[PDB]
């Protein structure tokens, strides 16, 4: 359980978190207006691959997508405080669906602190 | 009293390590987009000078560049865990290419531990 990725249960956990997140996005009145496709399967795959690589897992994200330029990839979309908050709600819901044996208090806090900081940093629009 | 630098084979060892590192960088989906495409020779040379000096070799780095100030020198770049991990991956490959006669287990571990700690200290961005 060296890497954060391995410590929290690896592929199975990230699939669990991101699938639950994207299931929430699908119903989300705020986020549905911003995610461009009806079929959110691609978006879910890419976010999952990114998070898996970020926390020390497989490098499939950069193999398929190249270098992470996260600001430029969000630039087409108007992400104001309102979208940021909806994103964080869906993530908090997804993370709360994971049990504490799998995701212990320390790793849970660390992941949540990361997602909070990252989402604030991606706000790119006043409205 | 023998320096780490001389113990590990001095200039030839550091040249091999940094040269191989830069060759891995060029094949790395993450890092090839980060290092300066038009300044790779000079960049390779600065890293070699730095490492040679850090480990007790020539102090040419400080004469030419002053105090390392690595945080400020990496400030122009968004280094997240993604870039940290890619750097260490490339560095691990370069270091592994050096034989254990030249670079024995004790010196190998000390070099790797340094690179690990230093790469972590240069993380400056969430993505
Ligand atoms: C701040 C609230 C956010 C909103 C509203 C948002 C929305 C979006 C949208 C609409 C896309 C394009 C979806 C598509 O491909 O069809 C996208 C892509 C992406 N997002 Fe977010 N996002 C947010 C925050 C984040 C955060 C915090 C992260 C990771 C830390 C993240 C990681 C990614 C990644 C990796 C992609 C795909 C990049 C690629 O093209 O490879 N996003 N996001
Ligand atoms: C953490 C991941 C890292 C990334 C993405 C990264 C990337 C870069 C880049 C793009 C440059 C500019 C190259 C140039 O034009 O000189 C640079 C410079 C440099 N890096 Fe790194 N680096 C990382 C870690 C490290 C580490 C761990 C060390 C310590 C061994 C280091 C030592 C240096 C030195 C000495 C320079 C040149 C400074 C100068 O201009 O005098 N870097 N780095
Ligand atoms: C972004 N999801
Ligand atoms: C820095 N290389």
């Amino acid at each position: 359980p060296k890497s954060f990725y391995d410590a929290v249960g690896g592929a199975k956990t990230f699939d669990a978190i991101v699938s639950r997140f994207y299931a929430q996005v699908a119903e989300d009145e705020v986020l549905r207006r911003v995610y461009p496709e009806d079929d959110l399967a691609g978006a879910e795959e890419r976010l999952r691959m990114f998070l898996e690589q970020y926390w020390g897992g497989p490098r499939t994200y950069s193999e398929q997508r190249g270098h992470p330029r996260l600001r430029m990839r969000h630039a087409p979309f108007r992400i104001s405080l309102i979208e940021r908050d909806a994103f964080l709600r869906c993530m908090h819901t997804a993370v709360a669906s994971i049990d504490s044996e799998t995701l212990d208090d320390e790793h849970r806090r660390e992941l949540l602190d990361y997602l909070e900081m990252a989402a604030h940093s991606l706000v790119n629009s006043p409205f």
